[PDB]
């Protein structure tokens, strides 16, 4: 359960990073 | 613990992401 | 100005959450 | 196994985050 939780939290971060890259593209 | 260490590393990363999103918001307002 | 404001509100909130997660992680090492 | 994989996934993320700060720096001078 502890590892499962961590892998889901890491997965979430990748989506936040992806979004930021698109938002920078918009604003460059 | 290896797990304790990891939770602190995740926390740190989220702080760095938060900071970037502030900088972007600021830039968009001009 | 509208989305600009709301994106700043969101950014501020994520900074607060990051800070809290760090303190929870640390509290566990205590 | 599990931990090795997580630590490498975390390391990778910090690399992507670092790269983004290089772009922000550029934009805040432009
Ligand atoms: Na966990
Ligand atoms: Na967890
Ligand atoms: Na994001
Ligand atoms: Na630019
Ligand atoms: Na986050
Ligand atoms: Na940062
Ligand atoms: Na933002
Ligand atoms: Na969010
Ligand atoms: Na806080
Ligand atoms: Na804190
Ligand atoms: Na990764
Ligand atoms: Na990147």
């Amino acid at each position: 359960g502890e590892i499962a939780a961590i892998k889901q939290e890491i997965a979430a971060i990748k989506k936040e990073i992806a979004a930021i890259k698109w938002e920078i593209a918009a604003i460059k």
